[PDB]
C-alpha cells in the first residue's frame, strides 16, 4: 500500500461542517475486536469520490469505493472487526449507496461499521431514508464533533506539528447537525 | 502513514509527457540494496498548493520528499536507492535541484534515481537543474513505457484494469529522452 498524507488545506475544505462541497472524502481505520481491541493502523487510509467522465461516466461514490477496497484488507472471516468511516458527506439512498453498505454489512458479518459524518447530505431528497436504512444495518451513524476533527487531523494530514485549528462555529455546526440526525433516526 | 491509492485520470492527465498540467506529482520507492524491494516504503506526494493571502507560496514535490525522509528511519549502516517517477523534471531557479543534491551530499548512504515523465523548461535554467542533479550522484531519466506501467500497477487504483498508453506515449518519450541526454551531454 502507498502512503500519501491529506494535505491540510484539503481536508479543512473538504471537512469543514458550514462548508458544502461536490467531493466526499472518507478516512477509515480497521481496528479487530477482541476480549481489547487490535488496532490495525495499517491499514489506516482515505478515500474520494471518483471524477466522472462525461465525454460517459458518472463516477464512483466514495463509500462504494470503500467496498471495492475490503478485500484487499484480508480479514479474517472468523473475527469480527469494527471499521470506521469519517466521511466529508453523509451516504446517499438516491444513488446505491446506502443500499450497497446495507447488503455488505448483511452478508458480511463479522464487521461492524462506526460512520462519523461531517455534514449531512440533505440535497438528495431520500437522505433521511439513507441514514435510516444505514442504522437497521447494524451501523453507528454519528455527527464529527471536534475530537473526531482533531483526531483526522492528526492521523490523516500532512500538519508537521501544526496542531489542530478550530474553524468558526465548528461546535455549533455540530450540535446542530446532531439534533438533525437526532431527527432523522427517531422511529 | 495512511494508504491512498491514485486515480486513473489524476495520473494519466499527469503523467502524460506530451500535454503540461500546473502541478508535479512524485511517486517514490525505497529499496535497501543487500536489492529488496522495501514495500510500504512506497507512496506518491504532490506540490502543496500556494495560498498568497495567507502568504504562503508552497512547497515542491522534491522538497516535500525530503521532508519525508526522516520519516523513513533509513538505516546510515546500510545503503538505499531511493526511486523517484516525478511529473515535472525538478527545477533550479527555486531551490528544488541544489537542494535535492545537497541532501545527497549529507547523505551518502542513498542513492536517486530520478524518471522525469516530462522537461520543465518554464524554468530558464531547467538544463542547469538537471545537470546538478547528475554531478550530485543521481541517475536522471526520461519516463518510459516501462515505468508509467509501473506506476499505473504501483501507484494507481487500476482495479484490475491493464494499463493504456496515451497516444504518442514513446514518441514523445524519445524526443524527450533525445533531450535530456543532448543537456547532459553537456
Ligand atoms: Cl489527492
Ligand atoms: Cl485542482
Ligand atoms: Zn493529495
Ligand atoms: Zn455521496
Ligand atoms: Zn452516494
Ligand atoms: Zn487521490
Ligand atoms: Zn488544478
Ligand atoms: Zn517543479
Ligand atoms: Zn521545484
Amino acid at each position: 500500500g502507498p502512503r500519501h498524507l491529506m494535505d491540510p488545506h484539503i481536508f479543512t475544505s473538504n471537512f469543514n461542517n458550514g462548508i458544502g462541497r461536490h467531493k466526499t472524502y472518507l478516512c477509515y481505520e480497521v481496528e479487530r475486536l477482541d476480549n481489547t481491541s487490535v488496532k490495525m493502523d495499517q491499514h489506516r487510509g482515505f478515500l474520494h469520490n471518483q471524477a466522472k467522465n462525461l465525454l460517459g461516466f458518472y463516477g464512483r461514490h466514495a463509500a462504494l469505493r470503500f467496498l471495492d477496497l475490503v478485500p484487499s484488507l484480508q480479514l479474517d472471516p472468523a473475527q469480527i472487526y469494527r471499521v470506521t468511516w469519517f466521511i466529508s458527506w453523509s451516504p446517499c439512498f438516491s444513488w446505491g449507496c446506502a443500499g450497497e453498505v446495507r447488503a455488505f454489512l448483511q452478508e458480511n458479518t463479522h464487521v461492524r461499521l462506526r460512520i462519523f459524518a461531517a455534514r449531512i447530505y440533505d440535497y438528495d431528497p431520500l437522505y433521511k431514508e439513507a441514514l435510516q436504512m444505514l442504522r437497521d444495518a447494524g451501523a453507528q451513524v454519528s455527527i464529527m464533533t471536534y475530537d473526531e476533527f482533531k483526531h483526522c487531523w492528526d492521523t490523516f494530514v500532512d500538519h508537521q506539528g501544526a496542531p489542530f485549528q478550530p474553524w468558526d462555529g465548528l461546535d455549533e455546526h455540530s450540535q446542530a447537525l446532531s439534533g438533525r440526525l437526532r431527527a432523522i433516526l427517531q422511529n
